[PDB]
């Protein structure tokens, strides 16, 4: 027998400590985008392990617990939502939910079981899509002008975040084509919630 | 009516106390042949409700925390590590390790719950096999030379201990047999670290 020196044994994560990384309420979208910037100019993890995830639905409404707007659980009721994904080396794999009340990351086990709990058991407008962007691609191909953030008057439904409006060379906005569930349009691939379950999971 | 509560059940040990144990730093697996021969040559319990317990991994890497040889400080990373286990009559099962800083003995859960933590979120190369031997077939079959203790020029590693080498007919050395989580090799039975845990615990 022989004791060897010091390691450090768990999945380290991606991210920064959850009060440490760019946040804007409402503005999930961004914050996942802000991680992908973060891991793609560090060193830690590949950019390609990665993938920014869009939640919602064709109606628009999806319900997620464990939710920080919503403490004590009942669910919050999105139009959509964003987090990151960690498809880790070792096949385990964790999500990065600015919003959630779970842990930062959370394994994915854990996240989708208490976040989502079953589609089986609320009726079909409700129920979870999931598409899953590549990181890379994520930040090559997503735009936002912030405008679906403005009301008819013209004012901020809720404080923009400190930095210009992601654009790209190809557009300034698209964000409905993340949003959206249709496998026809947008990039990435489309999932339901039993889908993106086994094949994410353990 | 009698209630307890898991840790609370009554349980009578089948060895002596930690200090009247014969014991040598770095020879666990000597350590735990010597209390099944104890058990053996005593009356309380049939040496078969009784396991040696290798834990190892292909590696040869294995985090197990509450260790002496790291009071506090995270975990002890070993090349492989021998307990005892005792499937209990009493319905409760108790793991008996003399490098603990935990009880001995200890409740099963509560074991491997404090020493050995979850491998959900370790490293690849770090997770946990357990190879499972009856005490009979242990006392049978195990035989070290204490060759893997002498380094390269011919000196003891840690001194050894001051009885001479367990042998028997068939062998003067086999430990790499019992390292080994290999199923296709040795005695025993091989478990993932969640089988071991599903398996003897609550």
């Amino acid at each position: 027998q022989e004791g060897n020196g010091p390691a450090a044994v768990h999945y380290q994560p991606a991210s920064p400590p959850r009060d440490a990384c760019v946040y804007s309420s409402c503005y999930s979208e961004e914050n996942v985008w802000k991680l992908c910037e973060y891991i793609k100019n560090h060193d830690q993890y590949p950019l390609e392990e990665c993938y920014a995830v869009f939640i919602s639905n064709e109606r628009k409404m999806i319900p997620i617990w464990k939710q920080q707007a919503r403490p004590g659980d009942g669910p919050v009721i999105w139009d959509y939502h964003v987090v990151l994904l960690h498809v880790s080396s070792g096949g385990q794999s964790f999500i990065y939910d600015l919003d959630t009340v779970l842990p930062f990351p959370c394994l994915f086990d854990t996240y989708v079981e208490d976040a989502i709990k079953s589609d089986d058991d609320i009726h079909p407008q409700f129920r979870r899509k999931f598409r899953v962007i590549c990181a890379d691609s994520y930040l090559k191909n997503f735009a936002s002008d912030r405008s679906h953030m403005k009301d008819s008057s013209g004012n901020w439904r809720e404080p923009p975040p400190p930095y210009p409006c992601i654009e790209t060379g190809d557009s300034k906005m698209n964000l409905n084509d993340f949003i959206s569930m249709d496998p026809k349009v947008g990039w990435g691939a489309v999932y339901t919630l039993s889908e993106f379950t086994h094949r994410f999971g353990s």
